[PDB]
């Protein structure tokens, strides 16, 4: 069978079949349904198995011209390696696929449109810490390409026993820290504030600012963290201007051009790989009207307002949706004019919505968290809004994880 | 035990124990959970009395100061009622705190800060089509109050066999009419095409105008509907004019002043009011985004665009969210200045947090649909954006109908 799925705007209707190749609470940010929790003990082999086999035939269903020899060869190897080794090792072919389809699988994402469009550094290797610091710079310095923005997924080795986890310790590979004042007062980015603590705790030297690019906290087989400080050429920043008042540069603002999540877990057939950093480039509300609008972050709405010359103590006058407007065009305007990639919330959601369609067409569904998909400002001014959705989780996926210091046996 | 809830704009964490009261699709606009269909017979005892019991000891429960003589008294009558006769009836003071508590319980309803607020006309003594129609006529004028809005309801007979069904066939008390066009085109709201249609199919004389008042279609006892054109002194219009753009009044725009639901199903211990058309009053954003700028309703975004001289063929330049603070502004303004009661959504959202927070307080939780409840526009410069909510179903509720002529059987 199939659900109805209705999108209001146009009236157009599509029957949700995808829904069955799953595995109301739906405003909560961190659902135990999506994180995948630590191990003392390797995966057993009832649930392992089962899971791979599924792997194993969508990978070589997922081919144009179908090989039904190497197919059932694969099948029977990694049936073979899980019965004897309790586990087993993907090809780097199958990886890659991995990290698309979970991409594709990502209910969160409104940049899926992209989700073949993915570099694969391939870190299963690893062994130190210091080799981690090295995969991430090598994915900051492509990933960053001079402001034009390049997706890319760095797979670090998957879980054993889950007392040898690769972990990063980071929200982001690129992230501000944030500092809670003798004032009372904070500085940078207020949503950093306990991480930021942690690294001071691991020895890090807060530099104090407004934006402090945080170090990379990194484990590797199991091992305490280790911090390093994430060279600086490989930061790029673009400072904000508005194209009309002059006086926006003088906030004094800047962001980083890359959007990359580094604590995630990629789940791909049994196979759990608890550090696998990711970017794609960033859609300008985030930046606009998240990072510099909420409360809990840079929170600049009144004084932008004020030096536009409004009534800021007025709710009714609207000038919370007049600066907010002016902050998006300033970041859209600067990311411009600085040659880095950057996309507006229009064009990324008539972007998912082409997407949403092609993937109904392709596989009869698309997994979608429309809490998360319609921006965080012009929501029905935006096609999105009236799209009906089914949210779903499917296989290959990206979990969240618990925070790593919450589980971490120390030594 | 409780669901803990967190709202990332202030962290502040709240536990959800009323959710234990209770009775992803969750984008889904009529899901099924949320709606009430006909019936053939009356509702069977196994399943009534259980609920009366309960909704008599929340009615008994509620009161300051406990009568606990009263409340086993009723309990044994309602028990006796159900039994012997297989239904029963409500008090006026039961009815009106149903309608109350329904309204506490609407998940969808941003404006339930107000919810002990309600002023309830009986018209459970109604038979006839003309009677229902003084009734709404009756509501209309209260409600209205010359643009002084207040909150009512009508509550017509309870629902008997299924067969006898009040019901008041439009969505909303007052709404305009939608025209295919012989150009292709459509007049007025693109919304009531269909509705438009059988109005005029049950000989309703369409003005073929772009703010045409539909005609009231009402339903008593059972039998056909009865069309009849709501008394135009009845029906308060605001015209749009924006306090800086002279012409905003150029563009022909009005609404009416009164958002009345006309459809619902009010679900009382066991009973159900198929027919309650009830009311609040506008937040600005109904009118300004979701009936003006919707492509499936006024679509006015674009002509708004080119009157301010923006670049409307480039969506990066902003100029849909340029255009749509206008119209709000316009909005705000138009009812400001011919003194009918408008919210914007910005005071609404923290009308709504209080709200919230009394309600965790008082009998901790609050049925909250964080899709409906954030604003269709400036979403996270908004408090409700960055809480985590809880969507249940309680009684008394407000459900949605299958539309009633895809079931009523003709004569
Ligand atoms: C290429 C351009 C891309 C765009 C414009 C894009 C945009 C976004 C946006 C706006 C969000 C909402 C994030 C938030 O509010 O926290 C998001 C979340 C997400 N995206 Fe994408 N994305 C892109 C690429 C990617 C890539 C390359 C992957 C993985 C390989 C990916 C995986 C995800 C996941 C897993 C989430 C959910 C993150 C979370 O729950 O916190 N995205 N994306
Ligand atoms: C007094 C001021 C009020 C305000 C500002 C208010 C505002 C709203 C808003 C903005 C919505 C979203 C509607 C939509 O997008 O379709 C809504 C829905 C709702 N409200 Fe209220 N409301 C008010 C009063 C009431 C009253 C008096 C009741 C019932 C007695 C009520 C019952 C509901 C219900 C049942 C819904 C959901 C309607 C639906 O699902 O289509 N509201 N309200
Ligand atoms: N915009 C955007 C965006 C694009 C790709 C990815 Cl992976 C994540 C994105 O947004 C999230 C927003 C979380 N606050 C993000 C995640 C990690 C770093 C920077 C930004
Ligand atoms: N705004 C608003 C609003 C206030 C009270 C009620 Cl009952 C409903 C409200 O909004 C809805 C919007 C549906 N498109 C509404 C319902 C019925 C008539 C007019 C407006
Ligand atoms: C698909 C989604 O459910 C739909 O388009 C919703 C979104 N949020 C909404 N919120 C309100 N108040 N009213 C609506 O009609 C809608 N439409
Ligand atoms: C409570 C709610 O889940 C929360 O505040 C959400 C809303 N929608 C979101 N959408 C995105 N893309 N990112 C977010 O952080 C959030 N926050």
């Amino acid at each position: 069978q199939y659900v109805r799925i209705k999108n209001w705007g146009s009236g157009e209707i599509l029957h949700d079949t995808l829904h069955h190749k799953a595995t109301c609470l739906g405003s909560i940010m961190n659902p135990k349904s999506l994180t995948r929790g630590p191990r003392d003990k390797p995966t057993p082999l009832e649930e392992l198995l089962p899971h791979a086999i599924e792997f194993i035939n969508q990978y070589y269903g997922s081919f144009k011209e179908a090989k039904i020899e190497e197919h059932l060869a694969r099948l029977e190897a990694v049936t073979k390696e899980i019965e004897t080794t309790g586990t087993y090792q993907l090809t780097l072919d199958e990886l890659i696929f991995a990290t698309k389809m979970a991409w594709r699988n990502a209910p969160r994402c409104i940049g899926r449109i992209q989700w073949s469009n993915l570099q694969v550094f391939d870190a299963r290797n690893c062994s130190t810490a210091q080799e981690m610091f090295q995969h991430i710079c090598r994915h900051i310095l492509y990933a960053t390409n001079n402001g034009n923005i390049r997706s890319a997924i760095t797979v670090f080795p998957q879980r054993s026993d889950g007392k040898h986890d690769f972990r990063l310790w980071n929200s982001q590979l690129i992230r501000y820290a944030g500092y809670q004042m003798p004032d009372g007062t904070i500085r940078g980015d207020a949503a950093t504030l306990e991480f930021t603590q942690l690294c001071i705790d691991l020895g890090w030297k807060p530099r104090y600012g407004r934006f402090d690019v945080l170090p990379l906290v990194l484990q590797a087989d199991g091992q305490d963290p280790e911090v390093f400080e994430i060279p600086p050429d490989l930061v790029l920043e673009v400072t904000m201007e508005h194209p009309k008042y002059e006086w926006f540069q003088e906030l004094g603002l800047k962001w980083y051009a890359l959007p990359a999540v580094a604590n995630m877990l990629l789940e791909v057939g049994g196979l759990e790989f608890p550090a696998c950093p990711f970017n794609g480039w960033y859609m300008g509300t985030e930046i606009g009207v998240r990072d510099f609008c909420d409360t809990q972050r840079y929170n600049i709405l009144e004084e932008v307002g004020r030096r536009m010359g409004l009534e800021t103590h007025t709710l009714a006058s609207l000038w919370k949706d007049r600066a907010v407007t002016e902050i998006n065009v300033a970041v859209l305007h600067s990311f411009q004019k600085q040659n880095v990639t950057i996309m507006d919330h229009h064009t990324a959601s008539e972007s998912f919505m082409k997407h949403m369609q092609n993937e109904y067409r392709a596989r009869g569904g698309c997994p979608a968290d429309w809490i998360w998909l319609v921006p965080p400002v012009s929501g029905s001014i935006t096609p999105v809004f009236h799209q009906e959705m089914l949210n779903y989780v499917l296989s290959p996926f990206y979990y969240y994880q618990i925070e790593p210091w919450k589980t971490h046996i120390w030594q």
